[PDB]
């Protein structure tokens, strides 16, 4: 690929977040999410940031369980992170496979210590896009 000199590769997009085991209204709530090489933090409202996120966690180590169901072009990612108070279970649902492969692949790379900066990143997005197709009947 064509790439020279630029800032660190970071993703900016608010995915689907739902927490039935906590004070919530109107189901989902608009929030600000940001994926970092080996880090991840979100906020309640763009206002907060860049100040400080609601709860920062080091992806490197957390768990990532795939919950996608091609049956209905659905792709969710269950991120399980340990907390000194309890746990950090966040449900992220993607609209399509594109956003999924991108984010998902990023989480895995961070969990293993790796980062999106690495080329392998794309190596995951592809393998996935295809894998899904295979699953089909």
């Amino acid at each position: 690929g064509s790439s020279g000199s630029s800032g660190i590769p970071e993703l900016k997009d608010h995915l689907r977040i739902f927490r039935p085991r906590k004070l919530t209204l109107k189901g989902y709530r608009q929030h600000w999410v940001v994926f970092k090489e080996t880090t991840l933090s979100y906020y309640k409202s763009q206002d907060e940031a860049p100040g400080d996120p609601i709860q920062q966690l080091n992806l490197k180590g957390c768990e990532v369980v795939p919950d996608v169901n091609v049956s209905g072009q659905k792709f969710c990612i269950k991120l399980l992170v340990p907390s000194p108070e309890g746990m950090s279970e966040i449900y992220l649902r993607c609209q399509d496979e594109q956003q999924y492969a991108r984010w998902m692949a990023g989480c895995r790379l961070a969990s293993k210590g790796r980062t999106m900066a690495d080329s392998s990143y794309t190596s995951e997005v592809q393998a996935i896009l295809a894998f899904l197709s295979l699953q089909r009947t």
